[PDB]
């Protein structure tokens, strides 16, 4: 029996054999008040006090939020899937702990990912029962608010204030400094890792002066706030949470009366209509997500990023070979993960348009003129390569390169990855290469489980990503020490070194996409 | 009379005429409950406070241990030898004071080596009046548990966790810490020191989190925990905690099991069973060493030291001309202390199967190929030569300037000697040459005493190494500043410079044992 | 009426017209309990606290002392004469404010010369009302005890430890410490200056743990502790306590006993034995000085000087054009204040003898050898002016360049001046040029006094020092900022640039006595 006392009361947890060794995991533990009734729209309640012994022994409801329903009994996408009954009532966070016990343990927060309008913390490769095994870390996740319910904002008023979702993430991060020194772990040795959208999310708590004392470290998979998806302007969060009321029959002319009237929606509802609160998206929409609110976010984060207003600390940022493929089985014509997708010029030329809705002709002419430029026009599928480029580029390889450069010109140490190896088990076809999301299962030491049916060559390599991971967190410097491993030299502007990630042989490479986030970076902004 | 108020009671301690001077020591303070019955095999626990008066007027029990019977009646072996009865009521500790009583004065702690296996803080060659008395600081010295009463380890269960007799030492240096300023000691002015596992000892007190903040400076003479021999994996401890029992008759399958009945053995015969628990050991054989318990230990060291994981201060390092001569003599074919000992090579080939005993055949052929290439082959004592190289240099040397570097590579001052002076009184023979373990009694200051048969010039040159190392501790720089005295440079990753200690002249030299090192250091520890 | 609160009473004051102006002056406040009786050798007591108004209005007694009888009515020698009682009851100091009552004025506090055997802070010389009125500073100044009144060591024993005169300054320190606020001084920032002994006192409390916190600067005029007259070795010390003893019939055999039979003789007793405690002194003489006490001092401070032990901050150290002179017509054959003093070589050998008493026979012949190579020896005035240069650059400015050197190659800034302007009204001979002692005047500001016949030149160069020297007090920079004055720059291990005080021009030189000094720092030590 495993029972733990914290802040607000005791709670069970459960024993797992894992490699031959055992890992206590506490599932399901609630850090806030349940955000239903009243409190939908709002800013988490803290969490009032139980006594007897709460059970944490399953994953708890995940937050409401719509379904990938685009490849029904495909794994490749409903792996993303929630996996526990969605609810409101999704306020709760899981920790895994080794056994026995540790002393003071570092602490490995996980926000998942999910363009902040879905995931969810229980997915299988958010598992971190083996990081605690292996590295004897504390593994800490939690469940936040996604969507309208997460992220609606009537800018200035607490009823509908924005970032709720973010202020969960931040809930949770408090009840770690406050209860995790009772389950053996260091809060004053925190490190927050996330993926895409949780990615995003780590970047942001760098920024927000309420998160600065909640954590030590971040690393930032696939994703960081000055990603094209990343912040909803004022101007268009309005719009949205207008047009959310208009298609609930709850336009009022009192904001405060609009989201009394959304509070008597029901889930599904609200749900139902969130993809047409803009005239177009797509694939890679985000309509209700993180907005400047003068609370979490107190100016525009390019602004802060620039300016040098963030969390002074290492950080440790990465991105995979081929970001944009997942994309382009989403809306963009000529592909499918049913073929091999060689697409036409004019078929890239209308997926422009998928991905570059408005979108000045003259801005995807130059897309197409930068992206374009063949050697040689021979190869059919230049263009089916192109097009995931540009979307990966554009939207996580570039902004993740310049949060790094920026980040680091304020004199904090920073290393970047390159993750160049695609899964022996990847569902997805070939063409789609090394794909966005398909670092997580390496990063989540899903490979150092033999049963498992990886690669000999994908197990080494998951072990030494952990081990790096882990030495990040424990000592801000993602080395592997042992096993004359390549050395991970810091990211500076000027040299902008980065560590290639595969099963081969792993580099030091200057400058990834040096010419095509030229062009992201400096021109494109300007279209 | 001489009574000084302890947090835990009153102490006596007596007066001892130096030099024409007076010193008081304080011999047998106890500083833990005595670690017996159901307390052997954990963690010292703190003392209890008596009233009355405890007598501190001589030496205390040594600690249980084996002890050298390879050459009775031999001086140079059995001054090692305990000269207290042993006990497991065991820990207590030792101070001398100058006489007056000193207002705010340095702290020089000592702690002993012997392999973790043996030792004690009573010997002659570690008997700080001559410090006291000469230099003014106060010398603390500590009795700690060795072999398994003190190593023992079953990973993560406090019934017998590991590293207990490092648990000893650093509850003693709280005692310092607490208590050292009743005796006129400056507890914000503490050097450690210690030779051979002593020294590696200190080490990892720079690495402990937990001791911190119980002292200012480090000496480390003979030894570092990177040696080979200091730290016992976790596989071998558990191995040969298993070995252990099963050879008491204690195999359990509760592990809790095999320590109750570990418990009920009686001294003698776990001491009696030590040297079993492997398969093969060496004259260097550590059974039963500090592990990774997770507790004082919280890594593997060799990456703490790597990635800058502790304490940051000045260290002095040392080495002695002739490490490894010393161990030739337990077993390697064809030494011995009565004869020359020029053996054959095929001689120095058995040798090396001694100390290398598992050893990969290309393992031993390397060693070979590195040390044979003689300069030339004319030389009789030639292979003599070089299986004492080999051992010093594998054993104690590279790992000592391996820990310099790393050390010296986060920014601190580091300083490194080489002694090379033989004692003009030293019972083993001429080819053993500069000794493992004799410098001591220069550091202690025992050629100071005239009465007692040493040079003239080993009185200076040791009055010239008390002086530095007082001066190291006093103001972390080991300069002898009146004398005209070589200057002690800062040893730097580049430069690598160290010092010369010998009667002659002493000297600034680089890159000590560079070529023997490399080899050492960067290809043996890949066989 | 002016009545200021302080811990222990209240204190009046008296005003004063200066400069047609007001200084209010706290003349004679007692800092300690009177050192009589049972409190003869010891350490200073704290005082006791008086209900009603102590009257601050007159000088107070001058500690017991042997006074300059060589010649009477002569008042180059008899300025620095006591002019207040003798008593043993002198613990008393002196305030000078600024009128009106400043707010947060800084404080300077002056320590008087005198070869720790003689002075008093109530000369005329040393009055700061001039500074007070000038430049708004807070004056501070106070008796403490010379001879062996105040520095008899018997080493260790609190009957008679060493170093009393060093305390009685610190506890002065420690009275503006917690008193000064209520005169409208600031605490926080003191900077203590004094002349030769003064100044070598002011750099001992530079190294003096119990002093550290009681001062920000110091500013140091002829004088350094490295001075070969500065401190008495214990060796020495314990002669001299045993000679006075046995001079005074008090020689016992309990060391205690010495020293309460010592205290029933009578302070002329002691005065009137304190110049025959060695077999031959010189007019420079330091019978009982400072001791490395293990106290107030804790170890040789050249040990400390050169390993860096001592308080970070900035120092402004100065010294005179002809040191050497005054001391020549205390014991030298053929000088005279009355005559030329031409003397022969044979003349100048005799005086080395004076002062280089033991004083190797090759020692003096190489003082000789380096001093008499005349360029050319066709001058007669050449051994007059080789004898001064010799006992001055010896006895201060050597040291005070070393002093300089090694205490700024720890980092701090640190000024140097060369004093080279002779008073217009020196009632010593021309010939002895700008003699130890006659900066003071114009530190103090007495030529900023037009009744007093002094020139023009010499009231400007004043108000410029004072100007210097207080805002050095206030700022940590010796700089006159308004007048176009030459910028005074930092002093320098490698350049060592100083600059020269006089009428006409200021100057930034370099190197000092470059080629002098190499002889007194390098060689002579070692004879
Ligand atoms: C800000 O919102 C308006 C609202 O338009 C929308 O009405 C919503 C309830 C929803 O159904 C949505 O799909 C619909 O378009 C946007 O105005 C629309 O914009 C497009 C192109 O400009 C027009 O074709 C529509 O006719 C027009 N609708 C109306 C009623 O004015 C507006 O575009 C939007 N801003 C953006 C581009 O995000
Ligand atoms: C690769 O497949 C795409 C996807 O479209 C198809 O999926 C196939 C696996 C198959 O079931 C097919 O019937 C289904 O429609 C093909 O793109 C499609 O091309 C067809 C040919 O006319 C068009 O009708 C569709 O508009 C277009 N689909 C969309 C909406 O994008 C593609 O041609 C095929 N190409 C290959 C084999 O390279
Ligand atoms: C881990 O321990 C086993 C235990 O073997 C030992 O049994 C002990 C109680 C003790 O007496 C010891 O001397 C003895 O060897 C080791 O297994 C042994 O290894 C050697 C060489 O591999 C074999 O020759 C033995 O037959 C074998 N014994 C058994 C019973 O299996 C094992 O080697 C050890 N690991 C090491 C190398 O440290
Ligand atoms: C130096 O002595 C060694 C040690 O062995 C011997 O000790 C001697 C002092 C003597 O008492 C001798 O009888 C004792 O055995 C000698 O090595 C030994 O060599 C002998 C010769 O056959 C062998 O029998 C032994 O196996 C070997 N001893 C071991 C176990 O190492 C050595 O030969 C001698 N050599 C010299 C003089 O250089
Ligand atoms: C340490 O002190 C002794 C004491 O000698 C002195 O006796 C004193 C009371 C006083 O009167 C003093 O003038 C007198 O000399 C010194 O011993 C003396 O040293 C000189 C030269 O060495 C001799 O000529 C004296 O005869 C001798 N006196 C005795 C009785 O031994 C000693 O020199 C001194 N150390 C120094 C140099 O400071
Ligand atoms: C400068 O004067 C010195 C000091 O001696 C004398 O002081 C004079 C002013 C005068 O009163 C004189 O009588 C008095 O003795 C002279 O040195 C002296 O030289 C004389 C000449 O024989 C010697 O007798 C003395 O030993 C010596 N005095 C001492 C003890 O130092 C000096 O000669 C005179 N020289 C000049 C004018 O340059
Ligand atoms: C646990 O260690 C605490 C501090 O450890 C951390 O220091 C931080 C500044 C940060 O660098 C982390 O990465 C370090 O690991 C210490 O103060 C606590 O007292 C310790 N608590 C225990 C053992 O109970
Ligand atoms: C004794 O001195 C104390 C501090 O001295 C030490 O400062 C440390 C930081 C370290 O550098 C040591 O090497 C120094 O010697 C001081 O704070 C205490 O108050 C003093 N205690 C006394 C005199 O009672
Ligand atoms: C008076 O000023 C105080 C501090 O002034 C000094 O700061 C010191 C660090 C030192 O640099 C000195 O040279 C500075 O002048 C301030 O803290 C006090 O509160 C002030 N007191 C008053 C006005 O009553
Ligand atoms: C918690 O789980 C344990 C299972 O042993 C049990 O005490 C109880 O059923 C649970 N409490 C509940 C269901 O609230
Ligand atoms: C709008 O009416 C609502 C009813 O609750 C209230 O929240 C708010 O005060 C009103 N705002 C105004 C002043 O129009
Ligand atoms: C280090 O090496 C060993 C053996 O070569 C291997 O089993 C392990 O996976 C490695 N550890 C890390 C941290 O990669
Ligand atoms: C401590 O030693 C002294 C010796 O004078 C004495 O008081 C007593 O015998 C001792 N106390 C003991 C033996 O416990
Ligand atoms: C093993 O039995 C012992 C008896 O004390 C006990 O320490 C421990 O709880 C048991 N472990 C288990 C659960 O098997
Ligand atoms: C310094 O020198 C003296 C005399 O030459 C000598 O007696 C002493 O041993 C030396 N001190 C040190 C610290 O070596
Ligand atoms: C202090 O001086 C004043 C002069 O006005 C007066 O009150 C009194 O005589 C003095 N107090 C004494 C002499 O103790
Ligand atoms: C010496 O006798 C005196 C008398 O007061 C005393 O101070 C001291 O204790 C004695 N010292 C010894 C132990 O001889
Ligand atoms: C500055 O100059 C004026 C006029 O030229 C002069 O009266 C005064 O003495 C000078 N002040 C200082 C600080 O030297
Ligand atoms: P991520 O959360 O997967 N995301 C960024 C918006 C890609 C849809
Ligand atoms: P040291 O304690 O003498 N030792 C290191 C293991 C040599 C036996
Ligand atoms: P100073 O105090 O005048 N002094 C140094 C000893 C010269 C006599
Ligand atoms: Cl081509
Ligand atoms: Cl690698
Ligand atoms: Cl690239
Ligand atoms: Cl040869
Ligand atoms: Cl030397
Ligand atoms: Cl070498
Ligand atoms: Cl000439
Ligand atoms: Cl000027
Ligand atoms: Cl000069
Ligand atoms: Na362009
Ligand atoms: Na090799
Ligand atoms: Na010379």
């Amino acid at each position: 029996d495993i029972i733990i006392a914290t802040k607000n009361g005791k709670v069970r947890g459960m024993q797992l054999t894992v490699f031959g060794g055992t890992v206590t995991a506490f599932l399901g533990i609630p850090y806030a008040q349940p955000p239903l009734g009243r409190l939908r729209f709002k800013k988490p309640q803290s969490l009032t006090k139980w006594s007897d012994i709460w059970n944490a022994t399953k994953y708890a409801n995940s937050c409401c939020q719509n379904i990938d329903q685009s490849f029904p009994g495909f794994h490749g996408s409903e792996m993303w899937n929630p996996n526990t009954d969605l609810s409101e009532d999704c306020l709760y966070l899981n920790v895994w702990i080794p056994a026995p016990k540790p002393k003071n343990a570092t602490v490995l927060i996980w926000i998942y990912g999910g363009g902040f309008q879905t995931g969810t913390s229980s997915l299988h490769v958010y598992d971190g029962k083996f990081l605690a095994r292996v590295e004897r870390v504390i593994v800490v996740s939690m469940n936040y608010r996604v969507g309208a319910l997460g992220f609606l904002a009537l800018p200035g008023n607490p009823e509908a204030p924005g970032n709720m979702g973010l202020f969960d993430q931040q809930l949770a991060l408090q009840w770690v400094q406050k209860n995790i020194a009772a389950f053996g772990g260091n809060p004053k040795s925190v490190t927050l890792f996330g993926e895409s959208a949780g990615a995003a999310s780590v970047s942001l708590h760098l920024l927000s002066p309420g998160s600065h004392s909640l954590f030590t470290r971040a690393i930032l998979q696939s994703g960081s706030f000055n990603a094209p998806w990343a912040v909803t302007s004022l101007y268009e969060a309005r719009n949205r949470t207008l047009n959310l009321a208009k298609l609930t029959g709850c336009s009022r002319e009192n904001e405060t009366e609009i989201i009394k009237c959304l509070r008597n929606k029901d889930p599904q509802e609200i749900l139902l209509n969130e993809a047409f609160v803009v005239p177009y998206g797509t694939p890679l929409s985000v309509n209700f997500g993180p907005t400047v609110d003068g609370d979490f976010l107190t100016d525009m984060p390019d602004i802060l990023l620039e300016l040098g207003q963030f969390k002074k600390t290492q950080i440790l940022v990465g991105v995979n070979k081929d970001e944009g493929t997942a994309f382009l089985v989403y809306g963009a014509p000529g592909f499918s993960k049913d073929n091999n997708s060689i697409i036409t010029r004019k078929e890239f030329q209308e997926g422009l348009k998928i991905f570059f809705p408005g979108v000045s002709e003259f801005g995807k002419e130059s897309i197409l003129f930068h992206y374009t430029d063949w050697v040689d026009d021979q190869r059919p599928e230049n263009y089916r390569e192109a097009l995931g480029d540009v979307v990966g580029d554009y939207n996580f390889i570039c902004p993740a390169l310049e949060f790094t450069k920026k980040f680091s010109e304020w004199g904090n140490n920073a290393f970047f990855y390159y993750f160049e190896h695609r899964s022996s088990k990847l569902p997805w076809p070939e063409w789609m290469g090394v794909m966005h999301g398909y670092e997580i299962e390496f990063v989540f030491g899903l490979p150092l489980e033999r049963r498992d049916q990886y690669t000999k060559a994908e197990e080494i390599l998951s072990r030494s990503i952990v081990k790096r991971w882990a030495n990040f967190a424990k000592y801000g410097n993602p080395q592997e020490t042992q096993n004359n491993s390549t050395s991970w030299p810091v990211f500076k502007s000027t040299e902008q070194k980065y560590l290639t990630l595969n099963t081969e042989s792993t580099r030091i490479m200057t400058k990834l996409r040096a010419q095509q986030c030229r062009f992201w970076t400096s021109f494109f902004p300007k279209v």
